[PDB]
DNA sequence: CCAGATCGTGCGACACACCGGGCCAATTGGCCGATGCCGTCCCGCGAACCCCTCTACCGTGTTGAGCAGCAGCGGCCT
């Protein structure tokens, strides 16, 4: 749909804002991954490898999160982070 | 001295020498032909085997020695 240039600009701006929001959520939640991954230390894999795998798990969780359930975001992220790490 | 061993000689036997015949025994060894059991394969189903996915009270920090180059500083020079 052609729509109007101003509406297209506004839609692009909100899309960029949503991308920024996703990023911001990821940086805010990296500390949770770091906290979770420290109790699996040893057993071959090193600390930073575990942290990065947990980061991938957290990204996956953020890709599939909803707020209608009225629960704090830490729970879903914790489940997925532990699953990915193990 | 003279009589048997050795050998000469002789007669016979004769064990085969031949080189050629004319049949035979034993013993075949092929698979002929007919009959029968095993290797291969093509499913058929099912046990297991490996991979992927998701869970929402919440939870937010791991010696000695030798030789050479670089950083800081005292002190001219402008």
């Amino acid at each position: 749909d052609k729509l109007a240039p101003k509406l297209k600009r506004e839609l692009e701006i909100i899309a960029e804002d949503g991308r920024r929001a996703k990023n911001h959520l990821l940086e805010a939640n990296l500390r949770l991954v770091v906290s979770l991954a420290k109790r699996y230390t040893g057993r071959g894999m090193l600390f930073l490898d575990l942290i990065q795998e947990g980061n991938l798990g957290l990204i996956r969780a953020v890709e599939k999160f909803d707020y209608t359930k009225g629960y704090k975001f830490s729970t879903y992220a914790t489940w997925w982070i532990r699953q990915a790490i193990t």
